[PDB]
């Protein structure tokens, strides 16, 4: 199983590898894979580059 | 947020709810962020749609 | 340019015949980018594969 | 409704949230669907990492 | 590495099961990476699901 | 027909060149598609944006 995640830059490098951790073990729980097999991706977007409602973010 | 999380097909619908949850649960928790800006989506993949070295899973 | 949209489904091939129209259009017209360069590929969801909050749409 | 537009990079910060309305709108119109549930974010590509034929763009 | 190919439904189960072999030797190939760390997904769009210049494929 | 690749980062310009046109290739071919028509976007991800067993990669 493969994850991308898309959230809004400006984080710290501690919480984005914990969120790796987080979800890369909520995947293996809820679909009884092996946790080896998990993939996360992060992908950041910048303050001209997310919308929400036509919208900048 | 956003999540995109791409799976192989096969899982009941009491699984694939719980995946919704659990992933949503973890990101809020991993960004301080709140729950309900949390959306996921599900792909499925059939077995003929996914390769692992060149082979198919 | 590509656009990849996320949509539930539920709608008529008519209403997704508009979107790729009018999405492909404002694209061509706010990047002065050619119209036939651009790319849309439209992506259903069913109900119980998308989330908001952790629980179903 | 989740929009992801993937375009070359080398465009102005102006063009790219023009960008976010105009297409938001689109998809407000064409499905029917309130505005303020669509979503947009953004994925540049410098010249190296984009294709058309083989070749670079 | 991941490869996400978005390709035209209504082709058969061995054309798209030598297009996963073809792409992921030739990833592996390119980035001197082992070929069983590649994974390749397969999304198929509907006549309906896809446009160019705004129109249908 | 669109290559989405997505890779981690430390590699230089010339094997990413040598991955679009040649994965270009293995994607026309496989389909018997024209090469001309083929769309190749690679996304590099930092140490820190990529997980396979929950650990970084």
């Amino acid at each position: 199983p493969i994850a991308q995640i898309h959230i809004l830059e400006g984080r710290s490098d501690e919480q984005k590898e914990t969120l790796i951790r987080e979800v890369s073990e909520a995947i293996s729980r809820s679909l009884d894979a092996p946790l080896t097999s998990v993939r996360v991706i992060i992908t950041e977007y910048a303050k001209g580059h997310a919308g929400i409602g036509g919208e900048l973010a």
